[PDB]
DNA sequence: AATAAGCGGAAGTGGG
DNA sequence: TCCCACTTCCGCTTA
């Protein structure tokens, strides 16, 4: 099954939710989420995968949460709904 | 207060 | 057995 860093690395390749979610500076792996449109995306990520339980955006954040401790994708202190990829993830 | 978001421990579920 | 990669639940904190 799809991994969730790599489903949004997914998402912002192909631009399908562009009012969801998008790059911030590309070339830094910077991304936001939209404050009204995240939980559409949430919401898509949870049926991705089979949950048994509707996905909401505070769910997925909590995911994102742990990423954070590995680096996989870090959360922007001083702002709201920014993460990074790490530089090993944008390399594929 | 109402709303939104951050924070994160702990326990539950998948698939090895 | 026991870790993976989240998911779900709960509650407190900050804005
Ligand atoms: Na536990």
């Amino acid at each position: 099954k799809i991994r969730l860093y790599q489903f949004l690395l997914d998402l912002l390749r192909s631009g399908d939710m562009k009012d969801s979610i998008w790059w911030v500076d590309k070339d830094k792996g910077t991304f936001q989420f939209s404050s009204k449109h995240k939980e559409a995306l949430a919401h898509r990520w949870g049926i991705q995968k089979g949950n048994r339980k509707k996905m909401t955006y505070q769910k997925m954040a909590r995911a994102l949460r742990n990423y954070g401790k590995t680096g996989i994708i870090h959360k922007t202190a001083k702002k709201k709904l920014t993460y990074q990829f790490s530089g090993e993830v944008l390399g594929r």
